[PDB]
Order: C-alpha cells, then sequence, then structure tokens
C-alpha cells in the first residue's frame, strides 16, 4: 500500500482509514474535528506515474511521466467541479478541494455499504428482480441529472455505483484522470470498459451511451457477466437477448427493458432516461 497513515491531519482533517486503493488514487475515511463528522477523502494517486516519498509527498517515478501526471492531475480538479455542479442523494457530494503533497485531494460526503461489483461477488443471492426494481428508481434519478445539466457519465459499471446500507446508490467517479492517463499514454485499456462501453464510444454520444452501460450493468447482475463487447458485436452480434434466455425468476418486461437498453445502435435505444423507466411499467 501507498497510503497516508492513520493519525495523518490535514488540518482539522484526519485520516481514519484506507478504504480504497486502485491504480489511479486512494480513497479514505476521514474526520472533520471542526464538524465533527466523519467524511471521505480521495487522493489522486497514480502508482504507474508517481511513488510515496519519505515525508508521505507524491513524487514522480521519472521525470518523463511529469505531463502525464499533470494532464491526470488537470482532470481530476476538473471532475471534481463537475461534481460540485450537483447537490443529490446519488451523486458523490463534494465538501471541498484541495492541493497538497505534490498531488490533489477531494473531501466528500463518506458513504456506508460497498460497490455494487463488490455486492454481486459477495452476496449474489440477494440481487434478484425486486432487488432490481428498487434499485433503478434513485439509479435512473441520478443518472438523469446529469443529463439534464448538459452532461454524460461516460464510464458507468458495477465499479463505481455504491450501495449503501439503506441500499440506496451512488454514482462515485466518472473515471476522469484514469481516462486522460490512458489516452495520453496509448494505454488504451483503462480508457473504455469492455463490455459496458457501447460502440460510439470506440470513436455521436448522448444519454443513450450511459443507457447502453446500465443496460450492461443491469445484464451483468442479472446472469453474471457482461455482454460481448461493442466492437465484436458490431462485425457479427453473438449477443443472446435475455428474452430468449430467460433467466429463472426474471420478468419478460425487465428482461426486455435491458435488452433494449444494449441495442447495438445508439438510434435502436431509450434516448432518455425516462424513455428506459417507461419501458418498465
Amino acid at each position: 500500500s501507498n497510503s497516508l497513515p492513520s493519525g495523518y491531519r490535514f488540518n482539522e482533517f484526519e485520516i481514519q482509514e484506507a478504504i480504497g486503493e486502485g491504480g489511479f488514487g486512494i480513497v479514505y475515511r476521514a474526520y472533520d474535528h471542526q464538524l465533527e463528522r466523519t467524511i471521505a477523502i480521495k487522493e489522486y494517486m497514480p502508482t504507474s506515474l508517481a511513488k510515496r516519498n519519505d515525508d508521505l509527498s507524491i513524487g514522480l517515478r521519472g521525470e518523463r511521466f511529469g505531463k502525464t501526471f499533470q494532464a491526470g492531475l488537470n482532470s481530476f480538479i476538473q471532475e471534481a467541479r463537475l461534481l460540485a455542479r450537483f447537490s443529490h442523494p446519488g451523486l458523490l457530494h463534494v465538501l471541498r478541494f484541495w492541493e497538497e503533497n505534490g498531488t490533489a485531494y477531494m473531501g466528500t460526503q463518506f458513504y456506508s455499504g460497498t460497490t455494487l461489483k463488490n455486492l454481486q461477488a459477495q452476496q449474489p443471492e440477494k440481487i434478484d428482480e425486486a432487488w432490481i426494481r428498487r434499485l433503478l428508481p434513485p439509479l435512473f434519478s441520478a443518472i438523469n441529472t446529469i443529463h439534464q445539466e448538459g452532461y454524460l457519465h461516460r464510464d458507468i459499471s458495477l465499479d463505481n455505483i455504491q450501495i449503501q446500507e439503506s441500499q440506496l446508490p451512488v454514482l462515485l467517479d466518472f473515471g476522469s484522470a484514469r481516462k486522460e492517463i490512458g489516452n495520453l499514454s496509448d494505454e488504451t485499456e483503462i480508457v473504455l470498459k469492455p463490455g459496458f462501453a457501447p460502440i460510439e464510444q470506440y470513436t455521436e454520444q448522448g444519454p443513450w451511451t450511459d443507457i447502453y452501460a446500465l443496460g450492461a450493468v443491469l445484464h451483468t447482475l442479472i446472469v453474471g457477466s457482461p455482454p460481448p463487447v461493442s466492437v465484436v458485436r458490431s462485425i457479427e452480434d453473438s449477443y443472446q437477448p435475455l428474452t430468449e434466455r430467460r433467466p429463472a425468476g426474471y420478468s419478460p418486461e425487465l428482461l426486455r427493458t435491458v435488452d433494449r437498453a444494449l441495442a447495438l445502435k445508439p438510434e435502436d435505444r431509450p434516448q432518455t432516461i425516462d424513455e428506459m423507466a417507461e419501458l418498465l411499467e
């Protein structure tokens, strides 16, 4: 681990535990001693570009990485600014942003629970049609709120949806820094998510682009894995409609909603979140 220790201080903030560590940032449970509340702190930390110094600042692993490190940092800032436009229970709420230690930090609301990816791995028996139909109204609402302000998510999968202990979902992260680093570094594998990204993201984007990825999430919850990579589908589509598979315990109505969201071409999909929600009725 490259993470700050429990007890580390940012003035009034105190690090309590590193709770998420990926290749591009670390997430901490932390505590605000001024307001006496638990928060999360997200630290930009691209491990392929940077390492932890003795004084716990961040430094480049090689001088050739400086331009790409800075571009990822700028994208991290821009994502914080985007999230700061919203005050919605299903979107990660940003409290503070600051630069320190040669990197940048986002203070955010702290959310209970775990990611949808982990819930699906650990408690797949909890995921059934009734649970999915309770998940969708607040998840729809969060995604639609992004769309109504003129933005798109473009990085939806199970990995960045939080399921709180209340079961309500939160969108945590748009992958902006990761995707910018991957584009600049020709590390194409960290830009789009195979099976979740629709054909138009591979090089015409709009709400239907997020709707496809949401379909892919739902497909994963229902049968355990995402649909085939969309570029492969665009050559020879091996997608088997869920209405024909008929997984046990699932209504044709929910299955056909997923199939429609997964239509190969943008114009054949529901065009707005509201259109997709109507299919369930």
